[PDB]
């Protein structure tokens, strides 16, 4: 099973100078509730932005650097070899990556953060009228969590 797993604005802005533009607890969770135990693959960029690998669960980064290594990360420098990746797969960023692979996924675990931030980095623009919505639930506002936000499963048609 291949997916996208992302969380982005108004806009499609998933980043801004390395940082995620806004802090919200429950997404993190909803990141921890489907990835672990399966794997996260991710752009060398997306993955120095974090700085170390996510427990518990295994941590593929892509990149052309054949002196890439760190403890607890698996490389590889095909996007060729991602389907070669057994199990449950988790395209986790960035866009670069989304880019090469918003064609190829299953199905997409979408964050919509109702907002419009400053950023530099988008999610690829996609349509509704490819990808039916099997899942449309409300985050809920409390003290840690102030900004409006839905959670997406779109699946392609
Ligand atoms: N929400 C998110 O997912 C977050 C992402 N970001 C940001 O993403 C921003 C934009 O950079 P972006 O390019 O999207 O980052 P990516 O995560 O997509 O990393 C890009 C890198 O991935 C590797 N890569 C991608 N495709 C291939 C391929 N086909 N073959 C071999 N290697 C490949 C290359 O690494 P290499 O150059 O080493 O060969 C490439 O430079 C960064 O500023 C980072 O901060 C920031 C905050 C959050
Ligand atoms: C959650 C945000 C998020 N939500 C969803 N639903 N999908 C995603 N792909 C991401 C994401 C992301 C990027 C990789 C990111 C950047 C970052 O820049 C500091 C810190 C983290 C991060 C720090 C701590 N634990 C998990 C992730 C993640």
């Amino acid at each position: 099973t291949l997916s996208i797993l992302v969380a982005h604005d108004l806009q499609r802005v998933i980043g801004f100078e390395n940082q995620l533009p806004w802090h919200l607890p429950n997404d993190l969770k909803h990141v921890k509730k489907l990835s672990t135990g399966h794997t996260l693959v991710m752009g060398r960029k997306t993955f120095e932005s974090i700085g170390k690998p996510l427990p518990n669960r295994r941590n593929v980064v892509l990149t052309s650097d054949t002196s890439f290594n760190v403890e607890g990360v698996d490389v590889i420098h095909s996007i060729e070899d991602i389907y070669q990746l057994p199990g449950h797969v988790f395209i986790f960023g960035g866009q670069t990556l989304f880019e090469e692979m918003i064609d190829k996924v299953d199905d997409m675990y979408i964050t919509v953060i109702e907002g419009k931030f400053r950023g530099d980095t988008f999610f690829p623009p996609y349509t509704f009228e490819d990808w039916e919505v099997a899942s449309s639930v409300e985050g809920k506002l409390d003290e840690k969590n102030t900004i409006p936000h839905t959670f997406l499963h779109l699946i392609r048609k």
